[PDB]
């Protein structure tokens, strides 16, 4: 069974065939170095098998989608060029919050700085210092033009046991060395694929998924500034008015409001689970373990089995499929009812340095494992069982993103991003699947205030939250308070133009601020796949 190695070159004048020469070099055989982009070569040496993946480096998800596949990352840094603060950096971020398993660190490079020794060293020294400040288990980084240096990254890739990663290995995965399809009906074939097992395993009973393709049975197995200040503008707002509700003379309180239900306090709130064919599950951390247990012991084909592995797959598709010794064609399994959509929570951070809003409701794509899906979440924060919908992502502290997504059963990692011609992409968010939990109710709320102007001891009259008498009689049996934290309750409808009449604990002044709470409870939206 090979070792699974991907090279990323961290730095644009970094050619990562270089790198894979400058490695191969130091192995005494010529017969590995004459011999498009995926390499299995033989380790006479150490007596190993590594399958060398270079992803396609002009595109950020290819170069995620080989470095999940890997046992060893290679990183490739640059002796004369910085590393890239949106590019190579962010390679760097998005490789460790997607989950990496090994990874080391090389300079192909040190002889392009002109500069005496002592400073070459120092520079060496220098990107050793940026690299553990990411990945601290590395002290050394190492120059693959200093043979003996060279000789030591390679007996690692070879020998040394890699790192493991939760949500990929508590699946099954392949690498497809060899693809090819075989005609079975008029509309459909197997797309055979060979390659060697790797993580739980596979059992022919299962669904497998395929980036960017989706899922597919398994027949048997062998052995944008105007936006962005218009949401800036709407962020403030929420900001410093929370979650303030401001009527106009002009419009109707019971239409604006219309699916609202009073409620002060969101600890005495007592709505079920009822009506806006999704899966429900009882304690997801208990079937979470019972389904990984089933798996593993359901498997026919486990890691370091040869496969031959025919999948249900449509024809009009064939098309994509391009070749897998130049690009990474990759399986995974699926756990039982992964397929199944069903109320999903998700946990959130703001990337480092991303500035722009990012509000609820909006499209934003999620890829947690593998797989990749447009949301649309709602936001909120961690009580009674409800809590309270926040419009925008809050600044600096974790949420979570609820909506309907096909559950996961390890609890992968989640990277959240837009498109957005950076490097085609704009990353947002990162958290980890949390939850498959419909009991999670999400409420908005909204605050009326009005001015106290009028003192007859016991009767305070108020004007400015309402401005029809229509509108306070509707609104008439919704407690009343103050930001001063007295209680009171509409007495009568006063005038013409929203004033009404109010009775309260105790005496207020006409700094005090009154105040009605209203919810609206918030559904979770569904959401598609992203290719």
């Amino acid at each position: 069974a090979a070792k699974i190695i991907t090279i990323v070159p961290l730095v644009n004048d970094l050619d990562p065939l270089d790198i894979l020469y400058k490695l191969l070099k130091c192995a005494d055989d010529e017969g590995i170095m004459v011999q498009k982009r995926i390499f299995n070569v033989h380790i006479k040496k150490f007596k190993s098998n590594l399958k060398i993946i270079i992803p396609d480096m002009t595109n950020f998800l290819n170069i995620l989608d080989c470095a999940k596949v890997a046992d060893f990352v290679v990183f490739g840094l640059s002796g004369v060029q910085e590393v890239d603060e949106e590019f190579g950096e962010q390679i760097i971020r998005a490789l460790e919050l997607q989950g990496i398993a090994s990874y080391i660190g090389v300079i192909s490079n040190l002889s392009a700085v002109h500069e005496k020794e002592k400073f070459q060293l120092d520079v060496k020294q220098s990107l050793e210092s940026y690299f553990k400040h990411f990945f601290p288990s590395e002290e050394r980084v190492y120059n693959l033009e200093k043979n003996s240096d060279a000789l030591n990254v390679l007996r690692t890739l070879c020998q040394r046991l890699p790192r493991s990663i939760n949500w990929r290995d508590n699946r099954g995965y392949v690498v497809a060395d060899f693809v090819d399809f075989v005609e079975t009906s008029p509309d459909s074939g197997d797309l055979v694929i060979e390659g060697t097992v790797r993580g739980i395993g596979f059992n022919a009973n299962r669904l497998v998924h395929i980036p960017d393709f989706g899922d597919f049975q398994l027949n048997k197995i062998e052995k944008e500034e105007r936006q962005l200040r218009e949401f800036r503008d709407m962020e403030k707002e929420d900001r410093e008015f929370p979650d303030e509700i401001e009527l106009e003379p002009s419009e109707s309180a019971i239409e604006r409001l219309k699916r609202y239900r009073g409620l002060k306090n969101l600890y005495n709130c007592d709505w079920q689970v009822d009506e806006k064919r999704l899966l429900r599950i009882g304690n997801y951390k208990n079937t979470k373990n019972r389904i990984i247990k089933e798996t593993k012991n359901e498997a026919q084909a486990i890691a370091g089995d040869r496969i031959r592995m025919f999948i249900r797959f449509p024809k009009f598709l064939l098309e994509k499929i391009q070749d897998p010794k130049q690009l990474l064609f990759a399986v995974y399994g699926l756990l039982l009812h992964e397929h199944k959509n069903a109320v999903v929570n998700f946990s959130l951070q703001r990337w480092e340095q991303y500035d722009k809003p990012v509000p609820s409701q909006e499209p934003i794509v999620v890829q947690y494992g593998v797989r990749r899906y447009t949301i649309q979440p709602l936001f909120s924060q961690g009580p009674n069982n409800v809590h309270k919908y926040e419009r925008f992502l809050h600044p600096d502290t974790v949420s979570v993103a609820t909506c309907i997504a096909p559950v996961d059963f390890t609890q992968s990692p989640a990277i959240f991003f837009k498109p957005s011609p950076a490097k085609n992409i704009e990353l947002i968010g990162h958290g980890t699947f949390l939850n498959a939990d419909h009991s999670r109710i999400l409420a908005k709320r909204a605050i009326l205030t009005g001015h106290p102007f009028r003192f007859h001891k016991t009767v305070v009259t108020v004007r400015y939250m309402f401005f029809r008498p229509e509108d306070v009689e509707w609104f008439k049996s919704i407690p009343l308070f103050t930001k001063s934290g007295r209680s009171g309750f509409i007495k009568e409808s006063l005038g013409t133009h929203g004033y009404f009449k109010a009775t309260f604990d105790g005496k207020l002044s006409a700094q005090d601020v009154v105040a009605m709470s209203l919810y609206k409870r918030m559904w979770p939206m569904p959401s598609l796949p992203w290719n």
